[PDB]
C-alpha cells in the first residue's frame, strides 16, 4: 500500500492547497466587498480601513513567532475562526464602532490565516517548480477574490443587503475551515531581529511594499478620480477592477512557466513586473475613456501578479539556504510589507489627492518605483 499512501499524500496535499485557496478568495472577498459597503454608516473611514491595516501591522511581527511555534494548520484554524467572527459581526451589526472592530479584527485574521496559509503552501511544496505553481495558484484566487468579488459584492448588496450575503460568506468560511480540519486533522525559527537586518529580506520586503502602494493608494481614490474626470456613475467605477482579474492570473502562468523554463534571473522577471508599474504610474492619469484606465489597471494587476508570483517563492528560497527552513516570520514580513502598504493607502491618499493632485500620486508612485526598480539587483548571485 506504498504507491495508495503516496497518492493519498498528493491528494491531501492538493486538497490543503485547493483549501487554502479557497480561503485565500474568502478573505480577499470579504475586504474588497466590504470596501463600498462602510459609508452607508455614518475621515474616520479612512481610518477605519487603515486600521484594519495597522492593527495588522501590530499583530504579524508577534504572530510570526507564534506562527513558528506550531504546525500551520492551526494558526489557518485560528485566522478561519476570526474571519468567521469578522463577517458575523459585518453581517449581524450596522453601528460604525462594531464595523470598526469587524475590520479591524479581519485585519489580524488577514494577518494568521493569509500568513499562514501562504506559509503552508510553501511548506507543502518543498520542491521549486511545484512550489512556484502553487504560489501562483495562491495568487489565482487571491487575485479572484480581490478583482471579481467587488461586482458579485455589488451585486449581492445593492440587490440583497448585507444579512444573508455576509451570513452565507460566513457559512463559506465556517464550512472551509471545518474542511481543512477534515482534511489535515492537527524547531527555532529566525527572529524578525534577524531577517530585519538581512539585506536580502529587507530588499524583497521593501519589493512587496512598492508593489503592493498602488493598489494601497488608488482603491479609495479611484472612485474620485472617476468623478472628477471622467463624471462616471454606479455601473461604470465599480466593475473597472473586474477586467483586470485575466491579465492577472495570465501574467502569473509567465511567471509560473519562466519559473522553470529559465530560473537564472528570476529577479530580472521579479524587477520587470516593478517596472511596467511604472508603466501604469505614467499610463494611469491620461486614460480618457474607460478602456484606456481598464487597460491601465489589467497593467497593473499585471505587474505586481509577477513580483508577488515571482518574489514570494524566492521568499521561502532566501529563508531556506540564508536562514532555518521555518516559512512563518518570513511571510509575516511579507504580511508586513502588503500592511504597510494599505496602512498608508486610505489615511494620506484621498487626502493629498484632494491637496496634491492625482498627477502628483502618480508621479510618486513613478518616484517611489523608479528608485525602487534597480534594486532588485541586489539579487543578483542568489539563485545559484
Ligand atoms: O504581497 C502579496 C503577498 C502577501 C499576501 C498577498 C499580497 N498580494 C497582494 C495584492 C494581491 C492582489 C491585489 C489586487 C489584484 C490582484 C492581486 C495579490 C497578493
Amino acid at each position: 500500500a506504498e504507491e495508495e499512501k503516496r497518492k493519498a499524500e498528493e491528494e491531501k496535499r492538493k486538497l490543503v492547497l485547493v483549501i487554502v485557496c479557497v480561503a485565500l478568495l474568502l478573505d480577499n472577498m470579504l475586504y474588497m466587498v466590504i470596501v463600498p459597503i462602510v459609508p452607508d454608516y455614518i475621515v474616520k473611514i479612512g481610518v477605519l480601513f487603515a486600521s484594519k491595516a495597522i492593527l495588522q501591522l501590530l499583530v504579524n511581527p508577534l504572530s510570526g513567532p507564534f506562527i513558528d511555534r506550531m504546525s500551520y494548520d492551526v494558526p489557518l484554524l485560528i485566522g478561519l475562526g476570526v474571519m468567521f467572527a469578522s463577517t458575523v459581526l459585518f453581517a449581524f451589526a450596522e453601528d460604525y464602532a462594531t464595523l470598526f472592530a469587524a475590520r479591524s479584527l479581519q485585519g489580524l485574521g488577514s494577518a494568521f490565516a493569509d500568513t499562514s496559509g501562504i506559509a503552508m503552501i510553501a511548506d507543502k511544496y518543498p520542491e521549486e517548480p511545484e512550489r512556484s505553481r502553487a504560489l501562483g495558484v495562491a495568487l489565482a484566487f487571491i487575485s479572484f477574490g480581490s478583482l471579481v468579488a467587488p461586482p458579485f459584492g455589488g451585486i449581492l448588496y445593492e440587490f440583497a443587503g448585507k444579512r444573508v450575503p455576509f451570513l452565507v460568506l460566513a457559512a463559506v468560511s465556517l464550512f472551509d475551515a471545518l474542511l481543512l480540519l477534515a482534511v489535515a486533522k492537527p524547531p527555532v525559527g529566525t527572529p524578525i531581529h534577524r531577517l530585519m537586518l538581512d539585506p536580502y529580506i529587507a530588499v524583497v520586503a521593501g519589493a512587496l511594499t512598492t508593489c503592493n502602494i498602488p493598489l494601497a493608494f488608488l482603491e479609495p481614490t479611484i472612485a474620485t478620480w472617476m468623478k472628477h474626470t471622467m463624471a462616471a456613475s454606479e455601473w461604470e467605477m465599480g466593475m473597472a477592477w473586474l477586467p483586470a482579474f485575466v491579465p492577472h492570473v495570465l501574467g502569473v502562468y509567465l511567471t509560473v512557466r519562466l519559473a522553470a523554463r529559465y530560473p537564472h534571473l528570476q529577479w530580472l522577471y521579479g524587477a520587470l513586473g516593478l517596472a511596467v508599474i511604472g508603466a501604469s504610474s505614467c499610463i494611469v492619469p491620461a486614460c480618457r475613456s474607460f478602456a484606456p484606465l481598464v487597460v491601465s489597471l489589467c497593467g497593473l494587476c499585471f505587474g505586481i501578479a509577477l513580483v508577488d508570483t515571482a518574489l514570494l517563492p524566492t521568499l521561502a528560497f532566501l529563508v531556506d539556504v540564508r536562514h532555518v527552513s521555518v516559512y512563518g516570520s518570513v511571510y509575516a514580513i511579507a504580511d508586513i510589507s502588503y500592511s504597510v502598504a494599505y496602512a498608508l493607502g486610505p489615511i494620506v491618499a484621498g487626502h493629498i489627492v484632494h491637496s496634491l493632485g492625482f498627477e502628483q500620486l502618480s508621479l510618486g508612485m513613478g518616484l517611489a518605483n523608479l528608485l525602487y526598480a534597480p534594486v532588485l539587483l541586489l539579487l543578483r548571485n542568489v539563485g545559484l
